């Protein structure tokens, strides 16, 4: 095929939890769709102890953000690395086929700029995330860590091959970060990033987190950030981990149909409590809501969701059920 | 619906790993099932060193009982906590829709008691585990978790929708535990339970457990207390982690038909060697014994199984098979 | 049946990655497939450090040898303690049915043989390791450990019941060590077994492995011993780690069709990215090559692949596929 002859479109990104503008049923034909994305190296702060880190960004957020295509449509993306940033990133997208991902052909030095076409061949969630030779799991595990949706062209299918249509998207970014520690338990205070290399490295080898976290930072899915739905609504999470397991779980709820390993030729899995999404990939979960109030959505090993940082909150309005949960007889002494 | 108008059914629950009794296809229609259970905060020696800890249980056992409903029966769980207990507890049931699991609605401090309602709308074993806002991983890790199972009203089915009945059941729970340490690597020895709650968090946070068991305490499903089987007999093993992965195998055997994830509405996983039950989750697998003898049951990270705790037995009465496997030429010298 | 009545036929076993010849569909009845194999503790290099271990292996190699049958056909093998070994050793096969997968039966002292048989009764591809009573995680995280790979009588099939056939197979073992290390972190230096067993035992109640390669070496399966493709061939990767959890990746392709937990009576999962092979467990993934170069072949724990060791290469001869993966614009300054 001439892609030349294909319709071009730009999407305009938006910052995760948020998803940009998609349809779920294709109102067109096979498009080349068309990203930007600038990398940013910025301090962070990531836990409410004031811990800030360099981190290493698609777009000025971790995780960068969700890029939504259809099967068979181009993903054309325009990598910039500014004069500003100081290291040699790429990209590697696990939607795509060749080149270990696209990562061997978007080399940029600071002061660089690349664009990589993809097919998107295969329907699912992916991920994507930075892999320079020789120092892979230091971008990932410093934030440089995002995912891409491929939806199929007629949109979700249940088990039975019924529509499944969402009303609401979130997308979910993991991050493990491994801040190097002394002796002592605190962590070190580095008076560049070569000067951190060796010990970024001795941290990440103790395979130890010391923060999980969602959107970056310890309850940055919360208060007003929290995530929203009305009593009825169709939500459907993403959830992506770069580098390490997760088990997301919605507290209070459940996945009614999930794809754990995220890829829609398979039926999702019913009714699940509690998934696994393997280090290295995206998955999502439906759920359509039936109670008010406040959910936490976690990683359920519990001290990863409420010590180290990987849990977040969502806020439901709507009525009441008391056919599917009542208090009987409020707690009291009798 | 009015629920004063349907069959209330009191349950006697059982001590895991045995299972209280129930019918697989349900007899009567949709009913309130009744349960109560009396937390108990009691210490307990988990290894054969003599290590002691301050455990933290639903009905004076861990893991707590195992609850079977029916789906779309109503649960209803009077929980009490009596005034020789110190702490506030609660309860989340992974089966159920609102209030986090309950959790909630549930907080019930010493010399309190409450009852709470929920409808098991969705088929499947599910975690229920104690989860007080602010120290919810060490009310789960000091061994405050259980599970439920609720049964398809017409009992299980394989991947072809034929019935799959068993003749036996038994609930692992496999907790995992964080005994604080000292410097030199010796369990501290807590002259409170708030003097114990930050090195307790500091444990915790290693993210290693110091023991992983079955039945609380290494060697439980074992001698006098292992579980057995006649060859010929279909036996469910229910297995619960409500906080970390694990990874159950049946040394000697498989899993014929296994739902890793436990939700029935989905067809099992055939044939498996080795399943994996993520934390927050419980799995069920399904197995026809053919061989007699002694089969280890083991989490099949084999330093956790024999070194950490996660290992039980069966003991197996029947006739040996000689088809299925032989020793053709005993070991010998020659 | 006459056991006696059935052909024998006498498989020659080769060096992983590489695996012995077979008929993906049976082109006999069942048969009594006969393997021999010696046990050889050894000294082996494990890092580009030059860190030397006493390994234990099956035919000298880590891992050891891809045994292939059909199901029903029976295995018998011929496992072979040389007087050159210090130790007990036996072998469980996680294909087999009783006696602990054959390890009650295969207790084998150095100068002593048996010959085990066992009915292949389930496909799938399925660990086997050694299991000695009371000093199991120790033979299995030495190296003591391998796969046998049971065919369906009518090989492969995708998720429609059609016929799935490769044109190369490989079989992948991934090795967790746990090399004990001093205070300051130094691999101890053990100037016998018995004086290693204690802090080997050590090292491994950590749960941190120290090592995590394929095929018995950090790099084995790199440069003069990548593993090779061509474009449009279909290859079979079987994976197993017979201890911990493993996420395998193709880096710049997919599983096209994976048996995550390894058991062909069940439809594969279709397009992963990367999957869950729990420890304890065979898994296998086909792919159709489609585009020519170096890929990476790794756990996605990145951290366990670049740092650690768990990390191979392919290298594939053809035709670059430009609508597939084209760089738009080469990285530049502008
Ligand atoms: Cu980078
Ligand atoms: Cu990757
Ligand atoms: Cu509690
Ligand atoms: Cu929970
Ligand atoms: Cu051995
Ligand atoms: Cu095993």
């Amino acid at each position: 095929v001439d892609i030349s002859t294909l319709p071009r479109v730009k999407v305009d990104l938006v910052k995760p939890p948020f998803v940009h503008a998609h349809d779920q049923v294709a109102k067109t034909g096979p498009r080349v769709v068309e990203f930007t994305m600038t990398i940013e190296e910025k301090k962070l702060v990531i836990d409410r102890e004031g811990t800030e880190i360099h981190a290493m960004t698609f777009n000025g957020s971790v995780p960068g953000p969700l890029m939504v295509v259809h099967e068979n449509d181009y993903v054309e993306l325009r990598l910039i690395n500014p004069d500003t940033n100081t290291l040699l990133h790429n990209i590697d997208f696990h939607a795509a086929t060749g080149a270990l991902g696209g990562g061997a052909l978007t080399q940029v030095n600071p002061g660089e700029e690349t664009t990589l076409r993809f097919k998107a061949t295969k329907p699912g969630v992916f991920v994507y995330h930075c892999a320079p030779e020789g120092m892979v799991p230091w971008h990932v595990t410093s934030g440089m860590n995002g995912a891409i949706m491929v939806l199929p062209r007629d949109g979700l299918k249940d088990e039975k091959g019924q529509p499944l249509t969402y009303d609401k998207i979130y997308y979910v970014g993991e991050q493990d970060f491994y801040v190097p520690k002394d002796e002592a338990g605190n962590y070190k205070k580095y008076e560049t990033p070569g000067e951190a290399y060796e010990d970024a490295v001795k941290a990440m080898r103790t395979l130890t987190p010391t923060h999980i976290v969602f959107n970056g930072a310890v309850g940055a899915l919360t208060g007003d950030h929290a995530l929203t739905a009305a009593v009825g609504e169709r939500v459907l999470v993403v959830h992506s981990q770069a580098n390490r397991d997760t088990r997301p779980h919605l507290i209070g709820g459940h996945g009614d149909y999930v794809w754990a390993t995220g890829k829609f030729r398979n039926p999702p899995d019913l009714d699940q409590e509690t998934w696994l999404i393997p280090g290295g990939t995206a998955g999502a979960a439906f759920y359509t809501f039936r109670q008010p109030g406040v959910y936490a959505y976690v990683n359920h090993n519990l001290i990863e969701a409420f010590e180290l940082g990987a849990a977040g909150h969502f806020k439901v309005t709507g009525e009441w059920n008391d056919d599917l949960m009542t208090s009987v007889v409020k707690p009291a002494s009798m």
